[PDB]
């Protein structure tokens, strides 16, 4: 399954705007926005965040994430973590985060990787679990229907 990487574009946008299947999963990485997602929700949360980046896998957009939080010399928090439906479980948001844990170091001089996953999301908990991520406190979250959720707040020392 070879991939590749680079900035996310305006051409992108579309293309990851259509990941998200369903509220549950705009809610895990997403939760601001409000289904359903769109360019105008997807752009926006470009806009003010850093390191929007995708993962490419012949010819295909498969993989979007970007950084919500960035403190240089300290820690970034990875965010918007979205991967193609029909690209599941194939390895693409390993990929992806490892590309991110790199920009990380390497431009903000990040010692820390931060990634908060919703209780409800257990392959997301499972997958940070297998990349090194340790979870550190939870954190009391409301969902769209006004229920309460976990909110797992993880991190992995970076190098
Ligand atoms: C990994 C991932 O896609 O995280 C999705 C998350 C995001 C995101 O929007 O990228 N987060 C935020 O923004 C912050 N929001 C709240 O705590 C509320 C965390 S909750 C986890
Ligand atoms: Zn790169
Ligand atoms: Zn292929
Ligand atoms: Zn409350």
């Amino acid at each position: 399954m070879q991939l590749s990487h680079r900035p996310a574009e305006t051409g992108d946008l579309e293309t990851v705007a259509g990941f998200p299947q369903d509220r549950d999963e705009l809610f895990y990485c997403y939760p601001k926005a409000i289904w359903p997602f769109s360019v105008a929700q997807l752009a926006a949360a470009i806009a003010e965040r850093r390191g929007s980046t995708v993962a490419v896998h012949d010819g295909q957009v498969l993989g979007f994430a970007n950084f919500y939080q960035w403190q240089h010399g300290d820690f970034c928090a990875l965010g918007n973590m979205m991967v193609a439906p029909a690209a599941r479980g194939l390895g693409v948001a390993r990929y992806l985060i490892g590309v991110m844990e790199n920009l990380a170091r390497e431009q903000y001089k990040a010692r820390l990787m931060k990634i908060s996953c919703f209780n409800a999301n257990a392959a997301g908990l499972l997958l940070y679990t297998q990349l090194g991520y340790q979870p550190r406190a939870i954190a009391e979250r409301h969902d769209p229907d006004g229920r309460r959720v976990a909110l797992i707040q993880m991190d992995k020392p970076l190098e």
